[PDB]
């Protein structure tokens, strides 16, 4: 007989993680100031990386905290991005104090819980900019034109953060970026 793995196993996330940070110098590529911190596959693990690094209100503007599925990289030109968009949740000056910190959580727990159900092969990940200017929030999908994922992704992430529901917000296709119209909105 063996034992009983409920008493010692972690307990496994559907997805493993990679968390990364973006330190803004202008001297340097963008890709260049983004940097990997480290992986974990398991609600125990994710906790242990949570609870030791600064929450988002802490850090310097500039700076981002970015959560993908592992192999996807938070960048526009990746394979799973560059067809995509973001659904921005755009925050004032007083939000930063109110909710930036717990929007952020709610959204690293809506990745790794799978909250999107049915839709979660569209997500690829979520991004914090941290901005004098005002911060944001972002989740990340991989194709623009899967109306019917993107859109049901929008509804439950709104959900989730539980703002006043009659507050609009919209998603933006990468492509589009400005060198930008909202191509659906919920
Ligand atoms: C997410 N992202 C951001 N950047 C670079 O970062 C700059 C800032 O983009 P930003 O997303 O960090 O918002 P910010 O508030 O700082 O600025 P703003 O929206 O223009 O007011 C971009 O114009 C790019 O030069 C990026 N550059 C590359 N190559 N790839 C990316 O995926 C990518």
């Amino acid at each position: 007989e063996v034992a009983n793995p409920e008493h010692y196993i972690k307990h496994p996330l559907q997805n493993r993680w990679a968390l990364w940070f973006f330190k803004n110098d202008k001297s340097k590529t963008w890709q260049a100031n983004l940097r990997l911190i480290s992986k974990f596959d398991t609600v125990e693990d994710f906790w242990a990386l949570y609870n030791h690094i600064q929450l988002s209100s802490n850090l310097m503007p500039g700076c981002d905290y970015s959560l993908f599925k592992d192999g996807i990289e938070p960048m526009w030109e990746d394979e799973k991005n560059k067809r995509g968009g973001r659904w921005l949740i755009t925050l004032n000056k007083q939000q930063r104090r109110s909710d930036l910190d717990r929007f952020w959580l709610e959204t690293l727990l809506c990745l790794i819980g799978e909250s999107f159900d049915d839709y979660s092969d569209d997500v690829c990940g979520a991004v914090v900019n941290v901005r004098a200017k005002g911060d944001k929030i972002a989740i990340w999908t991989t194709e623009c034109e899967n109306r019917e994922a993107v859109t049901h992704i929008g509804r439950v992430y709104k959900e989730r953060l539980g703002l006043p529901p009659k507050i609009v917000i919209g998603y933006q296709s990468h492509a589009d970026t400005a060198t930008t119209k909202n191509r659906f909105v919920v």
